[PDB]
């Protein structure tokens, strides 16, 4: 099990100002460190953050967090459940900033909520250095859904943080699970009122303003003032990243379909869904380390049965091990680019049920 540690710097807070924190299980015989960013959507104005505080409070506050957490999937220490990194140091960073891990603004006389996700990551990494991270050889920043986008927004800043702190030998890498979204047109044109039905583009634009959200420097320099929302979209931010990033993405992510207003499938919907899979496949063509099965599902890497799905006969744990090997061109029998080509949910027979 992983043990909670509330951040020693209590000015780094969840939305309601309670301390943010992390769950840790040390593996002293290991120089590998897995820092996992939890997911869970976001909120982008006082009204919808107030509603989320009323019935999703754990995503906004540490006041009710349990003392321990079981590591599952890629965070499991059992080899049968986690053939990839069962022996690593395991860190689970609860998501309590509702800002897709982008914020850097404190709660004040003028701000009802704090949005500090990016400062949370930075501070966790700092306090971990004194608990063994300083000796690490690889730090894999991983994350699912909003945490998957968080990886893309933060992996390079973590690299740069550790460099400026004097730890050049720690290799920072990213594993973005289910955080590779398309800013496409919705199937039906609902209006952005809440957070689920809202279109992705308008969601992020309002959010950044409200959170004081920050994005990777090189991506920021491309899109420039006002257009930083662009960097929340994997296919636009990924090419600007310097750290190695493995991308895991269902071709038909349920959260993508939700924001696209997709729920007897007639021609119009069949075409829309097939176009979505092809567009997603297109954006992954030049991502050399990726695992993108043709399934309708949400998230994967901390589910107990994440070992089950395969693309072209290769499991995600195997693909991640081949990726490790590639970073010591293509390896014999150890493929790293695994993107399904069939065009409909569950044409891959290993899709979860
Ligand atoms: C604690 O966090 C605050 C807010 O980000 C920051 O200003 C300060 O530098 C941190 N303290 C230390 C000792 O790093
Ligand atoms: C469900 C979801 N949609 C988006 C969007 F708008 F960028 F596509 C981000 C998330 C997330 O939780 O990270």
């Amino acid at each position: 099990d992983l043990r909670l540690h509330l951040l020693l710097n209590t000015s780094v807070t969840c939305n309601d100002g309670s301390p943010a924190g992390y769950y840790l299980k040390e593996s002293r015989g290991s120089r590998r460190w897995l820092l996992f960013l939890e997911g869970g959507w976001y909120c982008f104005n006082r009204e919808n953050c107030d509603s989320r505080y009323d019935t999703m409070r754990r995503l906004m506050s540490s006041r009710d967090w349990p003392r321990t957490r079981t590591g599952t999937g890629i965070l499991s220490s059992q080899p049968e459940e986690n053939p990839y990194w069962w022996n690593a140091n395991m860190v689970f960073i609860p998501y309590c900033s509702s800002d897709v891990w982008s914020g850097a603004s404190s709660k004040s006389e003028k701000n009802e909520y704090a949005f500090m996700g990016a400062l949370i990551i930075q501070e966790v990494v700092r306090e971990l250095l004194g608990r063994g991270l300083s000796g690490a050889k690889v730090l894999l920043l991983a994350g699912s859904s909003a945490g998957g986008t968080g990886v893309l927004l933060n992996v390079d800043r973590v690299a740069e943080q550790l460099e400026k702190l004097g730890y050049p030998a720690i290799q920072v890498r990213g594993l973005a699970d289910s955080g590779w979204f398309l800013d496409n047109k919705q199937y039906r044109h609902t209006d952005c009122v809440d957070t689920i039905t809202c279109a992705p583009t308008e969601a992020i634009r309002r959010g950044i303003r409200y959170w004081n959200g920050v994005v990777p420097e090189r991506c920021r320099r491309q899109f420039q003032e006002g257009e930083e929302w662009n960097c929340f979209f994997g296919y636009k931010v990924y090419p600007t990243l310097r750290s190695p990033v493995f991308v895991v993405q269902w071709l038909f992510d349920e959260a993508q379909l939700t924001v696209d207003n997709v729920h007897p499938v007639q021609e119009g919907l069949r075409l829309y869904i097939q176009n979505l899979g092809r567009e997603l496949r297109h954006t992954l063509k030049d991502v050399p380390a990726s695992f993108a099965p043709a399934c309708l599902s949400h998230e994967i890497i901390i589910r107990s049965h994440w070992t089950d799905v395969q693309v072209k006969g290769t499991s995600l744990p195997r693909a991640l091990h081949c990726w490790d090997r590639s970073l010591h061109t293509p390896l014999k029998g150890c493929p790293v680019h695994l993107v399904d080509s069939c065009p409909w949910p569950h044409c891959n027979p290993s899709c979860p049920t």
